[PDB]
């Protein structure tokens, strides 16, 4: 009791010691503004305008205007004084306009601050430079404007204009560069490659049958080409990248902050016909418009902005979409434009995607495997598809379209994920639209009342920098095969539109039906690819080792323990690896398990290298019958035949070992990880309750969306995995190698015959259409 | 070319503030209101939080004068008075802050003065019966917002409670954590607490069995404080808030007004609320309600409760329970009786049961949960309380005396909150995902203190278990996820009991014996899925295939069905397990109710047929002495303990339902648990801002990477250990060589649990007579 009394006594001493003048406080607060509070006040005004509170929006607008008007006087930097004075004057003009609008002397719908584009001198210039002809206004001045347009369809309706439109020049070919958290060297390489393309376009000889004629002639082509660089978020772009953009005279943080205070811009446009010099050669000027967007979005949203806003503004003749860090050959644009002009029927084209410096760093197995995969995918698949006038464009590939089969329905279908929220669409459409450039491909192919096909250009080589690590490749294939496994399902489900709506020729529709049957067979085979690979390895290797079917070894008697031990070890290792793959995939992100993924990949690697050696052994021990040699050459050397036919066989000769070492890891891991993922207080209280109910409804909608997405993905993954497992178990238990290996050989031979025929058709078409152009 | 020329001509025609080196009319166009006053105040609070003292005062005067002008126009007398009082207080705080800035008054970390406001309660009952009450306390309700970021300084910042102000010194102190529940659970909990207080009141005096001291009759309600702490005002149920207003404890108007510029961290509402049910008027109950704005954890609610309020009023015993936990009339009496008579228990745990077991007997999930609760309580709690160390069940109604929980145990409990979990790691994260048993271990192994624990059987606490298998999945997802790392902690740091704590030699020897048993039990339960699969496979299917079921002769048969049974069982089990891990480690187990129910039913009828063949195998065997001994000791241990403790009818009713849910239980729950200035200064400030944002994002992603990697590594270890063990025993051991081993292991575990239950019974029925010695 004594400690309790002592503690309460010290507490009682504790409570004693507003406890635990207005004129003086009034004098203190009365006793200058600043840029920080001015910017905060304009930000609050923009928020109020967004929330449609006009009285307090106005009240916060004149305060900020006068704050910057007073601040501009005391600043020391003349450019800062000019920027703040202009901002204050424009804000006062907008305040007067808003006051008049509220008074009603002028009637207008949805008032917004007037669109003001400002041109500030570029900090850095090269006095020693060579150019055909350029005006001081365009050359020296850098133009920037902030845009609020939420629906890029109304970008031109809100008075936004580009420097090309203002000077009256008419761009025809127009390229997009979607950049996000990329280093300066990638942008520098991309811009240097584009400048090289423009220079090579200039160097076309006039009066030649092969050379292009028209708006793409020499000495005047750079004017007709506009490059649009659209970033994904100002909070995610690399600081070194922004430093590079300032160095090339295209970005200014000070100007952006000053002139984007009260506008509440969704994205910022910087326009500059930037010129570049590399060593002693000076690149020709390239027209560049840089669209830096405020909030983080997706590549689909970047394309939404690009396509809708700028394309509907300037009506380009050809529209090109390209990633960041992709180096183009000198003649990539020439080949694209040549194909477009000579065909006058192509709705869209895809360039060849390759790996930068394949020969260099040959010690890296992942790089060589990716190079082999790119080369085989391009040659075989793209040739076969372009023979049929329909391309499943590789993600990230340098692709272009003509803005005549893209203007309407294909773009609406492409952007319907953004326009209509995916909750109504469902999870199938969302997974469809993770990668939808191929959706654009299909929509252009199936345009109503239009027969616009596609074409794959082998000569338009686009060199990119593929990931050098297995985890980066895993993430890449997480995106790629998903888009893929869903746009494919779209293609089967909607192949009827090509005949129901589009007006193709009868022969074209028959060819499309044939390609549809082939595509069904190929997708069905690739769906059971893990099961088929496991069965092939199991049967051939281990049931030749156990049943003495390897014609180079004699395992008739042996110890009888190792014979079954090999099969048991293989089955257990494969099953354990697959289960670990499920757990890790579906589980955590594939970056902290670099060691585990490398271990599993190496296990599969030596597993298919020993498989390759035993396959070569049985092949060489076989007496090489006519049928056997025919099927073997057709199924294996199809890659070498196509590569030698097209010219690039050395890449395959160098990378086939690296790819076949990475084949099981490739299929298993990548597919499994892809499939694995002035009111009063009563009004105040009512507003609080309404906001709370809005938050609750938003949370319930988000959780319902997540529930639907995860349920759909788990259902599709369970279907895929259980189908593979059931197929493998059933064939293992009810079919021998003699009854299943011939079937698998016939299936793979049919697919490889189709791909060889496609590549041969592409070659003969591209080498014979020139002479037979008259007929 | 014509369309392009036409389009450009159209743009030229459409192109009419218009589209280096008037204002008077707008000014003339340019009264206050409550909304802008609240917004202004609010920011002022944000600026003060950002240490913008030079700005703060001006917005504070703006808000103060805004409300000073607003209060006159309000027609509501109570709103007018409240706004006028808040404006006067805000102006006083503004003057004090101005003096502090001028420097005439020097103070550290200025903050608005803490003031408690007493408004009359909307609802009062004229007709009531009570011993004695003052009009001030009964008629009026007090409230105060708190800023204390570290609840350790609750008393330092000047916060006082009505008990402290009136001089009442609470001794028993009981917490009720609440989050997004409905009014009926709170009403049931408060009615049960009032019943407990009534039982404590009507205890006869001058009796050996009856309590004596501060818990006597007619005055017990004064000495007990109820602290109900919510988790977030954005998550509490609207109906719950209406109930709190009805009982005179909550006010949206008062909270919004008085919390405008304080930037409080939680809101305290104090009201000795009186409740009346039918013709019986319940005795008043001292209740303090702490509502915090931002969603937090039950650990954070306990942080607030323990640190702030316990360090303020220094209770003799502190107690913790959830909402929806109906306590019997004698639960509090039994807790206090045990505490007073022992003077050695550092913390106690009450029995957890299911509300209305007999009713709704058709619900297999309810019956299985009732069986699990009963057997867990009896066996595990009795065995653990015999050794004076309880792994308290999560959500159970537990209490600790505030003498072995004051310091180091509480610091160890809250260290996850005090120091960020990035330094601790994922082990400590899933360690403190549930740590009531962490309190248990710290109390047991507190340095220079030997405070054991005691499980009270008679203090029955009835809760409302989920009625759906998905709800049971989520419950077990929390429960044994915490429990596994709890056993890991106890296993790793069992050396502290001998190195630091000063227990008796016999107590340390008993603790060592229990440690050996706990090691064996945790090892057995780690391989529980593998052991269950082996038992089912061997017994059922290798008796069917090898003709070892003594009630049937399958010697010849068709030779196809014999292998077909084993193949079907293996394939179904493997497919079920793979689907389980995927569904478990993928999507949230609430959209897949059909799939989970299908797998659970498959396992259910599977163990029904397993039980039928076992019974056949137990009725066709000549029942030798060894066989009957092992079988009774391994199976009827539940019935023996239940008959010893008197609660055998529950087992008789729910054993079939539980054995129908054993494989789902063990497989699904274990899998789903283990499976989861100028312009330059402005620019520099922006650079600091998004650099800090990037650093925080990197830290969060690194924390997530580490936690997920540890989770996946542990899950891989568990699953692969189970699979390797199962495959090895299947391929290298027959049933005749592994069934005896499994029977001996389970018999040893059940013998330990039976001995613990019997010891608890004999102790609780013999310690009374042998109290002299
Ligand atoms: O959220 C994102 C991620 C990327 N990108 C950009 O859009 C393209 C997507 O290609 P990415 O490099 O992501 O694909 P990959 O080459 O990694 O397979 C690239 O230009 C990215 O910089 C984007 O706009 N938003
Ligand atoms: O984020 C949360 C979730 C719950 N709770 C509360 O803390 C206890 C957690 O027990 P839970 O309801 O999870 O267990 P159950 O009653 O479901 O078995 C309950 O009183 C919850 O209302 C909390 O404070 N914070
Ligand atoms: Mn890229
Ligand atoms: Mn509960």
């Amino acid at each position: 009791h004594a400690p309790r009394s002592s503690m309460m006594s010290v507490e009682y001493d504790g409570i004693p010691l507003s406890q635990q003048s207005y004129a003086s406080a009034t004098d203190l607060v009365r006793t200058i503004p600043s840029v920080e509070e001015a910017l905060s006040t304009l930000d609050r005004a923009a928020a109020a305008l967004n929330a449609r509170r006009y009285r307090d929006a106005l009240k916060l607008y004149l305060e900020g205007g006068y704050a910057m008007a007073n601040v501009a006087e005391r600043q020391a930097n003349p450019k800062i004084c000019n920027l703040l004075t202009s901002k204050g004057f424009e804000t006062l003009n907008w305040c007067a306009r808003l006051c008049d609008w509220i008074e009603g002397r002028i009637k207008e719908k949805h008032p917004r601050p007037g669109v003001h584009k400002v041109g500030i001198p570029v900090s850095n210039w090269d006095e020693d430079w060579v150019g055909p002809f350029m005006d001081e206004e365009e050359a020296r001045r850098m133009w920037y404007t902030p845009v609020y347009c939420p629906h890029p369809i109304d970008f031109s309706n809100l008075g936004y204009r580009l420097r090309c439109v203002e000077t009256g020049r008419r761009p025809r070919l127009m390229i997009c560069i979607t950049m996000y958290n990329e280093g300066p060297q990638q942008l520098k390489a991309t811009l240097k490659k584009l400048a090289n393309n423009l220079a090579y376009l200039k160097e076309q000889m006039p009066g030649d049958e092969k050379s292009l004629t028209g708006a793409f002639a020499g000495d005047d082509v750079w004017q007709n080409v506009l490059v649009c660089i659209v970033a994904d978020g100002r909070e995610q772009v690399h600081p070194k990248t922004l430093d590079y953009l300032e160095a090339i005279g295209l970005y200014d943080e000070d100007l952006l902050t000053i002139n984007s205070a009260g506008i509440g811009a969704q994205c910022h446009l910087f326009e500059h016909t930037l010129q570049l010099s590399v060593n002693g050669k000076c690149l020709l000027p390239i027209q560049t418009v840089f669209a830096l967007k405020e909030n983080k979005a997706s590549k689909l949203d970047s394309h939404h902005w690009y396509f809708n806003a700028f394309a509907e503004q300037i009506q380009p003749e050809y529209t090109a979409v390209m990633d960041v860090g992709t180096m183009l050959t000198k003649s990539a644009l020439y080949h694209l434009l040549f194909a477009f002009e000579r065909n006058h029927q192509i709705g869209g084209a895809c360039g060849q995607l390759t790996v930068d410096n394949p020969f260099e760093n040959l010690s890296n197995w992942v790089i060589s495997a990716q190079h082999f995969e790119y080369k085989i995918s391009n040659i075989l698949d793209k040739s076969l598809e372009s023979c049929f006038g329909f391309i499943s464009v590789l993600p990230g590939a340098f692709s272009a379209y003509r803005y005549e089969a893209i203007r309407g329905a294909p773009l609406d279908a492409y952007f319907q994920t953004l326009n209509i929220e995916l909750d109504v669409l469902g999870p199938f459409i969302g997974n469809m639209y993770l990668a939808e450039d191929r959706i654009l491909s299909f929509e252009v192919v199936a345009r109503k009342n239009c027969n616009w096909t596609m074409h794959y250009v082998k000569d338009a080589v686009a060199r990119t920098d593929v990931p050098h690590d297995l985890v980066g490749l895993i993430s890449q294939r997480k995106r790629w095969l998903n888009g893929a496994f869903f746009a494919t399902l779209f293609s089967i489900w909607n192949w009827g539109r090509i005949y129901s709506e589009s007006k193709h020729t009868f022969v074209r529709k028959m060819a499309f039906l044939v390609f549809y049957v082939y595509h069904l067979l190929y997708t069905a085979f690739g769906f059971f690819l893990p099961a088929n690979l496991y069965l092939a390895l199991f049967f051939i290797v281990f049931q030749g080792f156990q049943q003495n079917r390897l014609e180079f070894i004699d395992t008739s008697e042996y110890s009888q323990t190792v014979l079954d031990c090999a099969v048991y070890i293989y089955n257990f290792s494969y099953l354990f690896g697959l289960l670990m793959l499920i757990i890790i995939g579906l589980g955590n992100n594939p970056k902290h398990m670099k060691l585990t993924y490398y271990f599993v990949g190496a296990v599969f690697g030596l597993m298919m290298m020993l498989s390759s050696l035993v396959g070569a052994g049985i092949f060489f021990s076989t007496p090489a019958t006519v049928h056997s040699i025919v099927v073997s050459i057709l199924t294996v050397g199809v890659y070498f035949i196509a590569s030698a036919l097209h010219g690039e066989v050395h890449h395959i000769f160098m990378t086939f070992t690296h790819y076949t070492a990475l084949i099981p890891s490739f299929v298993n891991i990548f597919t499994i990880y892809s499939f694995c993922n002035k009111g009063d207080f009563k009004d105040v209280i009512a507003k609080r309750r309404a906001l709370e109910e809005l938050r609750r409804e938003e949370k319930e909608r988000v959780e319902n969306r997540k529930k639907n997405f995860e349920a759909f993905r788990t259902n599709v993954l369970l279907t895929w995995a259980f189908s593979n497992l059931i197929f493998a178990l059933f064939v293992v238990y009810f079919a021998s190698s003699s009854t299943y290996m011939p079937v698998l050989y016939i299936f793979v031979a049919s697919l490889n015959t189709c791909r060889l025929l496609g590549s041969i058709g592409h070659w003969v078409y591209i080498h014979t259409e020139g002479l037979r152009g008259r007929v």
